[PDB]
């Protein structure tokens, strides 16, 4: 009698959503995610401070010639990084490095900071192949993708909360979409205040992944869909046979912890169409908004925590 995590196995590619490396050993996931909140949680609660501190004498040494904010830019980088290779050191598959939320409207911009952890992972010995860059999926993020995966940088398209953003991540040839599920949720949920969870076939969250899905499978997009976000257990298990699902330590632990059978659930937009169909959804106009806001808040606190520590 499998546990739901190993019967989850069997149908959808797990995958660990943290930057706490030690964690992931013990869920075996696939891939792992590590957005801007994770990697300051992970930074903030000090487990790895010594990977830290070596990381920004490293950075020092061999940038000289960089002023105080260039140094600390190019900090941020590197620990990113340190954090995706200690991830891959106990993964058999890729791990997911966010660009900087602040450069989500410049596609140039996003290009290049895209390419700087490439180059970074590749300096440390890690081929490019095992890194997923992710990306806001606002218009600008989806072009950015669009040249980035013509010139062989697969890319986590995230913060998606629109069908019709996922079908132009989709045209864009990206590796993989990130659908949230409880962001959509909470929306549904602040709308009427509601203090319980809306049943399954009611989630707003879990129908927007099922709808991405069914989508993807009828129009024979290859681009993988993940399920991302989640504030319950029951939301990943409703989700089960999607391509894939990122899920926090805890509720994997969750996963592991049950073993109950798992009923398998799964199995040419322009520009200008592209603002309007997303300028149609209230929530996924907030939301994507919201994301890109929060994740700046978190990677500038980041950055304070490495200056403190120059
Ligand atoms: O999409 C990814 C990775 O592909 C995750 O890192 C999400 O950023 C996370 O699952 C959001 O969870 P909440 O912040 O909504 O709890």
């Amino acid at each position: 009698q499998k546990s739901v995590l190993e019967q989850l196995k069997q149908v959808t590619m797990v995958v660990a959503d943290t930057g706490d490396f030690e964690l992931i050993k013990k869920y075996k996931p696939v891939d792992a995610t590590t957005n801007p909140s994770l990697i300051l949680k992970a930074v903030k609660e000090q487990k790895y401070s010594n990977l830290v501190a070596e990381t920004i004498s490293k950075v020092k040494a061999n940038n000289p010639d960089l002023n105080s904010d260039d140094l600390v830019k190019e900090i941020a980088i590197e620990i990113l990084v340190s954090f995706g290779i200690k991830i891959l050191d106990v993964i058999e598959g890729k791990v997911s490095s966010e660009v900087d939320a602040r450069v989500s409207f410049n596609s140039a911009t996003t290009i290049d900071y895209a390419k700087r952890i490439i180059a970074r992972y590749e300096s440390n010995g890690i081929p490019k192949d095992r890194v997923l860059i992710m990306i806001a999926a606002t218009w600008e993020g989806i072009k950015a993708a669009k040249l980035l995966q013509k010139e062989g940088i697969n890319c986590n398209l995230t913060l998606i909360f629109d069908k019709a953003q996922a079908k132009a991540c989709a045209e864009a040839g990206v590796y993989l979409v990130s659908p949230f599920v409880g962001r959509i949720t909470d929306w549904q949920m602040q709308q009427n205040n509601l203090k319980t969870f809306p049943a399954i076939a009611d989630d707003d969250g879990v129908n927007s992944v099922k709808a991405i899905y069914k989508l993807y499978k009828s129009h024979g997009f290859k681009t993988i869909v993940m399920g991302a976000s989640f504030r319950n257990v029951e939301q990943v298990i409703a989700l089960a046979g999607c391509d894939a699902l990122t899920i926090s330590p805890v509720l994997l632990e969750e996963l592991k912890n049950r073993d109950e059978h798992l009923e398998v659930k799964l199995t040419q937009i322009s520009e200008a169409d592209f603002r309007w169909l997303m300028n149609e959804n209230a929530m996924a106009t907030h939301k994507l908004a919201e994301g890109i806001r929060l994740f700046t808040k978190d990677t500038i606190e980041l950055e304070n925590i490495i200056k403190q520590n120059l």
